[PDB]
């Protein structure tokens, strides 16, 4: 791993062959599936012992065809407001207590009633496996089946999703935090494939209408109905190759307006959020930096956890990857040994790149006034020579981001023996023609956030400046808000 993978991807043909090979290398082996089935069987046996006539249903990564090595094993267990909440919560503990002291081999057990989808976390020691036991999310079964079906509908889906998943992991865009879940990322890829000029994938609405007899099903008041076999459905007339579709993903999602759009897998379309139209129907829908609607539960934004920082970093990383995707290094192979194609996408992010990709949250303000405020803070209060979404190129000959404490101390001392912007500029002027550090500053219309990226950095002091700006700029903007 991390060695074999690099040389395996370097060795093979074109980018598409690399994506396919990546699928081959990351997916679970037959032994891993054997192990998983065995553990599920154990779970099934003990829970049957406690709950006669109960079924343990595997779902998620394990059955949805997007499985990779080391992925979780998710299990659904199939057997007045606060009352029902707590009844539910009590049952969970029971399940927990069964996992804790009955089924042999599982040690880490933590009940999580406080989650949106209450679950009992567990780990099985001999198999090295770990996952979730969910009392009720029945939708998960169906959306898992939907993802597997999606892979079955077109052969480009799984390579695209695998490549983009590994890439997002490498860019710090996915995980269990404010980052996108793997499910949400997959949904985003599928959404992208739905919106192509010829569509690669159909909308879930279309699937729902195709459906079939006996294939009609509703769970929690939502319609989960779709055809069970891909055989009934006509192929895609979209002829685009894998490398193309990848580049198109990067470009497209880099150019989308995320805050103004609820991306709908049902309609295969972007529903304008402002104002209130998606918010009226489907009560319970959370809107924010990134809005991505579940194919079935329509009150569910699967991206609702994503902070503005993660969304901005997402579109930035996609813009960078789109620029790389236009390069000759991407498309064509290398003669001998060089990193080409998928490899720089799958390689870790540079510290300067990782830092510059994630934007800086700024106090709310009209776009025009905000831009003017920022250029004021750069022009004066900082020694920056600046010049002309919005963007500016800035040049510094000095250490201005550091040494400010001693300088202000000395100036206030001269004030002993002897309000923002210009005052702070004093602090700048007392800190002292090839620019020491030169960088770019960008502001996107919605939501307003500043992207600072390095241009000329001889001494590698850009990150210090970036942290400094992270602290200093919201402060400056803030005081410029209160001068009105
Ligand atoms: O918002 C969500 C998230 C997850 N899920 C359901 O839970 C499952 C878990 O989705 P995950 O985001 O955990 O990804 P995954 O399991 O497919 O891959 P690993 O994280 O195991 O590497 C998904 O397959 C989906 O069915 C939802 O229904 N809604
Ligand atoms: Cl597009
Ligand atoms: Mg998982």
């Amino acid at each position: 791993d991390s060695h074999q993978l690099a040389k395996a991807l370097a060795e093979a043909a074109d980018v598409g062959a690399q994506m396919i090979k990546l699928v081959g290398l990351r997916e679970l082996s037959e032994a891993e599936r054997q192990l998983r089935s065995l553990v599920v069987a154990l779970m099934q046996e003990v829970f049957t012992e406690f709950f006669p006539g109960c079924v343990v249903h595997p779902f998620g990564s394990s059955i949805n065809s997007f499985d990779v090595h080391g992925c979780d094993l998710d299990l659904f267990l199939d057997l007045t407001p606060k009352e029902e909440k707590a009844e539910g919560a009590a049952m969970l503990e029971l399940v927990g207590s069964i996992l804790r002291g009955c089924v042999p081999g599982v040690y880490r057990v933590q009940t999580v009633p406080s989650a949106r989808r209450p679950v009992v976390k567990f780990a099985h020691r001999p198999s090295g496996l770990h996952g979730d036991v969910s009392l009720s999310n029945r939708l998960a079964l169906h959306n898992s089946r939907f993802l597997s079906l999606a892979s079955e509908l077109d052969g480009r889906v799984r390579p695209l999703v695998y490549t983009l998943r590994a890439w997002a992991q490498g860019r710090g865009l996915s995980g269990s935090g404010p980052l996108l879940s793997n499910y949400a990322l997959t949904l985003l890829v599928i959404y992208f494939l739905q919106t192509r000029d010829p569509p690669v994938l159909p909308t879930v609405s279309q699937l729902t209408q195709k459906a079939g007899e006996g294939e009609q099903v509703e769970v929690d008041g939502w319609d989960c109905s779709f055809p069970r076999d891909a055989s009934r459905l006509e192929p895609s007339i979209n002829v685009e190759p894998l490398s193309s579709l990848l580049a198109q993903f990067f470009s497209a999602v880099s150019s989308w307006d995320l805050r103004g759009s609820l991306l709908s897998l049902r309609e295969g379309q972007a529903l304008p959020v402002a104002g209130g139209l998606p918010s009226n129907l489907w009560e319970g829908l959370r809107l924010g930096p990134l809005n991505l609607q579940d194919p079935f539960d329509l009150s569910h934004n699967v991206a609702a956890n994503v902070t503005s920082r993660v969304a901005g970093r997402l579109q930035n990383c996609c813009r960078a990857a789109a620029n790389y995707a236009r390069s000759l290094q991407y498309q064509r192979r290398s003669s001998r040994g060089r990193d080409w194609g998928l490899l720089p996408l799958l390689q870790p992010s540079s510290p300067s790149s990782l830092l510059s990709a994630t934007p800086i949250p700024l106090p709310l303000a009209p776009f025009t006034q905000l831009t003017a405020a920022l250029v004021q803070v750069f022009r004066e209060a900082l020694g920056c020579h600046i010049e002309q979404s919005a963007s500016w190129r800035c040049a510094l000959w000095h250490r201005v981001w550091q040494g400010r404490r001693r300088a202000r101390r000395r100036l206030q001392q001269q004030t002993k023996e002897g309000g923002w912007l210009a005052t702070e500029a004093q602090v700048t002027q007392e800190l002292k023609t090839e620019p020491l550090l030169s960088f770019v500053a960008s502001v996107s219309p919605a939501d307003r956030m500043l992207t600072v990226t390095p241009l000329q950095d001889p001494q590698g002091l850009f990150p210090d400046l970036h942290h400094f700006l992270q602290v200093f700029l919201p402060q400056a903007i803030r005081h410029l808000k209160l001068e009105h």
